[PDB]
């Protein structure tokens, strides 16, 4: 075919990634019809293989290999970013970045737009050792830590604007998605937490801070992120903006933990007064083979534990809390999707059901 | 004229009412042009007889009265009830609804739908002497209290079912508006504080609680609950469905707080660890007079003290927490009205100067 507009997603196995690869195939999907090409580190897992993505192993930390792989993509249009290096390394990110941006700015002459996924850490620190108050808004600035976001964004701005590039960051909150891949996604970690204590005849039993149980929090479908990022890629109106990115909603965790629970069909175990949070990560220490037998008994997508779930990322949103963002910027640009936050994660529970990441129910 | 809609805005000078006013009659709203009744207990203010509304005096809690008032008026097509007696009665509340329903019922053969104004205290309870959690959503069922809300409710099930009506219940959050009529103007409210702090060369003292300064809050600017009251009295997937208004975002005191003092020049102090909340209706026990003379130094529109603030109800704010609603139904049903609650506070001081209700600056 000839297309409209051609993708390079890079880090299209993540929670946010995978996501784009299915929206920008909508023919509804702005900028369409949309070629894609799909970047990540791995091979072509079978599941993405049966989706209409050029798919394009590389470890793009290795200069070399990706100028070799990515050289020759000359239609690329619009670039999104949505890949981290799996540590907080301000140096292995921004390598990452670079990689792709000094691959592809030279080759591809008819490149418009270069989109930037960060999120809101960019506003309360980073994961090892302060914050701004929330509602959190675009315009705060930088906190004096070494957040590699910050390396990201001076890549960005310098390598558009010397190039005549739009840009855009956003910063979601975190993600209901469904990807096996991904080092942080919470609902397939407290999927495979449920589908865990369910066959081994527990109770769904709450583990975190009672802070965390009863303030608001909030949350960003993946397919929202990806018609954000979408939007901004192509809408004039929002370019070289900063822009947030959640389902414009509040829940509780409580409310979701009765819902997972429901999912599940066992019993809950709420957030018990004076009790304190212990960690899932140790709960779960040794529970790699009663997962590998889960798998082959219900004939799952083969995962390891360590894969599907992040119990560590699980224990960081059960000690947050005041972590709220605004959508107003962006809804006053004129972008109004939103969902409602509950269904978000009961239809990404039903979604990694459908892929057979987990047990049907 | 003949006019495609004809408004029964009971409460003309409220909050919500005087808002009501204005929308109705810009030439975009849905279903106009309108012709506008406005009713309220007080003879004309002069503010309000220049605006093109029909404005009945009349004491809705007289039957007699009523049915001599608003019998005559046949053309009537949308009833928004936008009232309230002023305290919690069940009896004397209902009385008010009952009457204005009596009255146009059986006289305006066009009548086709009936807006009901209640309020988030559905989900919380009443103001004398439990709470349901939040975010509030609106099947949470009734709680066991003597809400006059359910009697104005089930008044509006049995008059609209037996007499193929629709309806349509609004359960604002806390109002951000411009009346100076109201009996529960927060705004206002503390527009009227700052302005004695300044006059009196204090700094503007948050008088509240911890909690109430620190923890997430809404609200709703009234000319969005006008639009939200329209929409529903004329989009036909609306019809018949009870329904949260609020800007779709949240705020907290503190930083509203600080927008306060900027916005009348004066030095703020905070919410202050450990001290405790005080009471600003005490602390403003004998202040008529410094109003009187602040009216008349800046040229005012005369009101009382007692009429434009309800320092009562601020303390009753400044000692709430958990109170967040959901707007998913209504953006679930096709209504993306929002505001950015920072800004509504500031457009509510604006107009209220522009209006001069309250001293330039
Ligand atoms: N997951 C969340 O809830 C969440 C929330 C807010 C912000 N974010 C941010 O979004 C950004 C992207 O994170 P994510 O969670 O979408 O990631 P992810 O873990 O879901 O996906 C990572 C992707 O990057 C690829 N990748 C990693 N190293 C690579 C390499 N050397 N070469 C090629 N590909 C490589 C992976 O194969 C994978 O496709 C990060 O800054 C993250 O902090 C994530
Ligand atoms: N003000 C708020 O912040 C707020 C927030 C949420 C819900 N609500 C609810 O909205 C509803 C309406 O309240 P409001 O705050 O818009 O009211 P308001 O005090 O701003 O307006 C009251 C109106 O009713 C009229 N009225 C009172 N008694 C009358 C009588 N006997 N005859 C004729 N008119 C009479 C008044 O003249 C006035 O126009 C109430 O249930 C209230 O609890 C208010
Ligand atoms: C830990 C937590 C809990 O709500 C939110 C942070 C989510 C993410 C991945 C932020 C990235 O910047
Ligand atoms: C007191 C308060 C503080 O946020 C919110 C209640 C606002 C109103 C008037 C509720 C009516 O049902």
């Amino acid at each position: 075919k000839s297309y409209k507009s051609v993708a390079l997603v890079v880090g299209v196995t993540g929670i946010v990634g995978s996501s784009l690869a299915e929206v920008l195939k909508l023919p509804d999907t702005p900028g369409g019809p949309w070629k894609v090409y799909g970047v990540a580190r791995r091979p072509c897992p079978v599941w993405l293989a049966k989706k209409p993505v050029e798919y394009i192993q590389c470890d793009v930390s290795d200069n070399q290999e990706t100028i070799s792989k990515l050289s020759p993509l000359k239609d690329i249009t619009h670039i999104f970013y949505v890949s981290w290096i799996g540590s907080e390394d301000c140096q292995t990110n921004a390598t990452m970045f670079k990689n792709i941006l000094n691959s592809v700015i030279p080759n591809a002459s008819n490149l418009q737009h270069v989109c930037l996924q960060t999120g809101i850490k960019h506003y309360f620190g980073i994961f090892e050792e302060v914050p701004h108050d929330s509602p959190f808004t675009e315009d705060l600035p930088r906190l004096n830590v070494p957040n590699f976001y910050h390396d990201l964004e001076d890549i960005l701005y310098e390598e558009t604007g010397k190039n005549n590039l739009t840009w855009s960051v956003h910063r979601p909150a975190l993600v209901f998605g469904f990807s096996p891949c991904s080092m942080m996604n919470i609902v397939s970690t407290l999927c495979v937490y449920a589908t865990i204590c369910k066959h081994e005849n527990k109770a769904l039993v709450y583990p975190g801070s009672k802070n965390s149980w009863n303030c608001y929090a909030d949350a960003v479908d993946a397919d929202l992120v990806a018609e954000h990022e979408i939007w901004a890629a192509v809408d004039p109106k929002a370019k070289n903006q900063v822009l947030n990115c959640n389902n414009g909603d509040v829940f509780k965790w409580k409310h979701i933990w009765k819902k997972l629970a429901e999912e599940f069909g066992i019993e809950m175990v709420g957030y018990v007064e004076g009790k304190e949070q212990v960690s899932l990560a140790e709960l779960m220490k040794d529970k790699d083979q009663v997962w590998d037998e889960i798998v082959k008994k219900n004939n799952l997508v083969p995962t390891k534990l360590k894969e599907i779930a992040a119990f560590w990322f699980a224990d960081i949103a059960f000690c947050s809390e005041n972590l709220i963002s605004s959508m107003n910027k962006s809804k006053e640009l004129g972008f109004l999707g939103f969902r409602n936050s509950m269904k978000s994660f009961v239809s990404c529970i039903d979604k990694m059901r459908d892929y057979r990441f987990i047990p049907a129910s």
